[PDB]
């Protein structure tokens, strides 16, 4: 299942899907897992989020031309953060196409992050607009809300029961919600159930700080969130 390769972990969750670790040391506390997806579209590769950091980044780029053999057509990062844009350099050196919520590149220079060469647009449903969103292929995006931050977005894999929670949704042995600074305390519970009722029929919930888990990791999520 789970694959060292260079300083990360790979680990096939589908045919076709298979989940990235990286690690982030830090001076005090350890070192840091932040899960991300590689889909194979065909004859293309479509990535979900990058490293902490831009090296790192490569090295998954380097596992994708071992394994796959295929070139990445595009990348769509979650939020606006070093535990999901930490490699943006990586990709755009690569010549990849960067996809990110609107609000997301706006926050990524006040972060200190790389901004992505283009921006998602979303509806008051918090579905993603097909136009801002072209040729993504099974890569569905959709907006929950505020929750783990304010441009936080999901990512569910059409053609299978796989749903991406990001760093919002948190397994169903969690303690904590993880990240509480940039996160509201009165959407939380909301959005985390949004996800829930967008992507019905997945049933592998991937998030970026714990193993995919069940459908029971976003009601754990959601009753966590509910005591806030
Ligand atoms: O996603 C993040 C995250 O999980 C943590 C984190 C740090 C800890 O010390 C923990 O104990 C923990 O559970 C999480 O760091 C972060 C720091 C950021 O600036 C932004 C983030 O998004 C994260
Ligand atoms: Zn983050």
């Amino acid at each position: 299942g789970d694959q060292r390769f260079g300083d990360l972990v790979f680990r096939q969750l589908a045919p076709n899907v298979w989940q990235h670790t990286s690690y982030l040391d830090m001076p005090g506390f350890g070192a840091v897992a932040s899960n991300g997806l590689i889909v194979r579209d065909g004859g293309r590769v479509l990535v979900v989020d990058t490293a902490w950091t831009d090296d790192q980044t490569a090295q998954i780029l380097n596992w994708i031309k071992q394994e796959i053999n295929l070139p990445v057509a595009l990348a769509v990062v979650t939020h606006a953060h070093q535990d999901k844009m930490g490699g943006m350099d990586a990709l755009h050196a690569a010549g990849i196409a960067t996809y990110a919520n609107a609000l997301s590149n706006q926050l990524a220079p006040q972060e200190g992050m790389v901004a992505a060469q283009h921006s998602l647009t979303f509806a008051a449903n918090g579905w993603v607009e097909p136009a801002t969103a072209p040729n993504f292929g099974p890569l569905k995006v959709f907006y929950p809300g505020p929750g783990h931050t304010s441009d936080n977005i999901t990512v569910g894999i059409d053609g299978t029961d796989i749903a991406f929670g990001g760093c919002l949704i948190k397994d169903s042995k969690a303690k904590s919600l993880g990240n509480l600074g940039d996160a509201d305390t009165e959407h939380y519970a909301a959005s985390a159930r949004a996800f829930g009722a967008a992507f019905p029929k997945a049933s592998m919930i991937v998030m970026s700080h714990s193993a995919p888990d069940s459908r029971a990791a976003i009601t754990h999520t959601a009753r966590m969130a509910d005591k806030l």
